[PDB]
């Protein structure tokens, strides 16, 4: 045939967006509206894996052509390529992960031997740039909330959008607030384009308005236990 690829680029640590399941297979929210856009594009999907703090790197190279990562819309990001928003609002708090038979108070942050923290993530470079913070940085969401249940780091830092679904299944955890200062708050999720293609980035866009005027992306939402009035 005739097999026009579309490439997007994703690191599947990340549930409930891209993730391995019970049976080996990545799948996730960001991997169902991949395949709904490419759909809308007219063209086949391919997944590729990367490092999270990769993925820029080679969306500018073009290596990849889009990155869907649950990657969120910060001014610092926008500078360097076109985050097209699909998901989410403004956020501005992170949520800390305990043993509910934890001892010490949650907060100050400060206090703990350390925190567990997803590597390359805006909250762990938040986490990083507080004095007095011992980050222990993962690659993963998994491996993160596995090392305070086995209690190797007495707390760990979730998105409050991660944090609500992962939390389900572990109910011995608990989560506590702890607000963002207003210079380190950042918007939804962007799926990543090559800033310099105003065309590309406006076919995308028709895509995703599309889907959303279809209803596709909020049944996508539900069946990923994403949708979100609470915030
Ligand atoms: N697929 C991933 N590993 N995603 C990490 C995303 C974490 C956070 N939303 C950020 O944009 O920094």
């Amino acid at each position: 045939d005739r097999n026009r690829i579309w490439i997007v680029g994703t690191n599947a640590t990340y549930p409930p967006f891209e993730y391995v399941d019970a049976q080996g297979e990545v799948v996730g929210f960001d991997i169902d509206l991949a395949k709904a856009i490419s759909e809308k594009l007219g063209k086949q999907l391919e997944v590729r894996e990367f490092a999270f703090d990769a993925l820029i790197l080679n969306l500018k190279k073009h290596r990849i052509d889009a990155i869907l990562a649950g990657m969120s819309i910060t001014p610092s990001r926008q500078k360097e390529i076109a985050l097209l928003p699909y998901y989410g609002d403004e956020v501005q708090e992170l949520m800390v992960v305990s043993k509910r038979s934890l001892e010490t108070p949650v907060l100050p942050l400060t206090q703990h031997s350390s925190v567990a923290v997803q590597t390359g993530t805006f909250q762990e470079h938040y986490l990083l740039s507080q004095p007095g913070i011992c980050v222990r940085s993962f690659d993963s969401t998994l491996e993160v909330i596995m090392e305070v249940r086995y209690g190797k780091s007495p707390v760990a830092v979730l998105e409050p959008s991660v944090g609500r679904v992962v939390l389900k299944d572990f109910p011995n955890l608990v989560a506590t607030r702890l607000e963002l200062p207003p210079e380190c708050w950042v918007l939804g999720c962007g799926l990543g384009v090559a800033k310099d293609r105003p065309e590309e980035i406006q076919t995308i866009q028709q895509a995703i308005t599309d889907l959303k005027s279809e209803g596709v992306i909020q049944s996508l939402t539900k069946k990923w236990q994403l949708s979100e009035v609470a915030y």
